[PDB]
DNA sequence: GCTGATGCGACGACGGATCC
DNA sequence: GGATCCGTCGAACGCATCAGC
């Protein structure tokens, strides 16, 4: 079945307005996401901070139309030994007071930026690969990614948003019965995930406003026209320290935005 | 400099078995 | 014998390198 994702909310259950627009994109290769016009469509969503994941592009490449964001101005960028594959990137209105690269363990794969009331760190979860073949390389990053996240030394509240590479449960993809040994659905990923939000602690911004949903999907194979069909999978998260549940406007699932075989994500908090 | 081949990374459609 | 379950296989993309000119 289609999905139509709701109206924004742009008030926080307690009645206050957001203050604080964050959009989170796998792009699936920078410079082609630009020229399929996805600068356009960041353009027309306006967020204060933009986070994306798989740029597939170092530094010294990209595009001069990132330079033209005037409301996006302020631009750390992450990438990769294999050039041309991974790569993250956080770019925001506002200067952060702070800026690191990593989980602490240059893969490219996580940005961590301290603004004044939270931590933000955008990631892009490494890929437990066709036939698993890397299924214990991520079942060990996921440890040192948990362990990272909780050991972060502010007191602030913690959003972690970008490319997690799993669909939680079997409400999160269309075909969950054929894809419990693929990777992004095993019982080891789903597992991960699971704790992650037990540990840090965490909730999932979109599934704690919209529990019951289903067909909600942030990712769809290029192939077999799996994206005219909705056959997805929910793969890219705003997670959320619980303290910030009150501050919680909505989770959006830009379904629409084309540009790269995942969708944007954006979240409203009122700060 | 530019093109196209090739390599590499990132599952839904389908065919067959089992079950009541 | 429709529904389900299971394992097998080809395929849309982006980017790097390489060969050729």
């Amino acid at each position: 079945a289609l999905y139509e994702d709701p109206p924004d909310q742009k008030t926080s259950p307690s009645g206050k307005p957001a203050t604080l627009k964050i959009c989170s994109w796998n792009v699936d290769g920078l410079r082609a996401w630009i020229k399929k016009k996805g600068l356009d469509w960041v353009k027309e969503e306006a967020p204060d901070i933009l986070c994306l994941q798989e740029t597939k592009c170092s530094e010294n490449k990209l595009p001069a139309e990132l330079q033209e964001l005037p409301g996006l101005s302020h631009q750390y960028w992450s990438a990769p030994d294999k050039e041309g594959y991974s790569g993250v990137g956080l770019l925001s209105r506002q200067a952060p007071l702070k800026v690191s690269y990593g989980i602490g363990d240059q893969e490219g794969r996580v940005i961590v930026a301290e603004f004044d009331s939270f931590v933000l760190v955008t990631a892009y979860v490494p890929n437990a690969g066709r036939g698993l073949v890397r299924l214990e390389y991520r079942q060990r990053w996921d440890e040192a990614f948990r362990k990272f996240l909780k050991g972060l030394a502010s007191r602030k509240p913690l959003v972690l948003c970008g490319d997690l590479n799993v669909a939680h449960e079997e409400i999160d993809l269309r075909n969950p019965k054929g894809n419990k040994k693929n990777a992004g659905f095993t019982p080891q990923e789903r597992q991960g995930f699971g704790e992650l939000l037990q540990a840090v602690p965490l909730a999932d911004s979109f599934r704690h406003l919209y529990p019951n949903t289903p067909y909600a999907y942030t990712f769809w194979t290029y192939m077999m026209n799996a994206r005219s069909k909705n056959v997805g999978w929910r793969l890219d998260y705003f997670l959320l320290s619980h303290s910030l549940l009150p501050a919680l406007c909505d989770s959006k699932i830009r379904s629409k935005a084309l540009g790269s075989d995942h969708c944007p994500i954006t979240l409203y908090l009122a700060l």
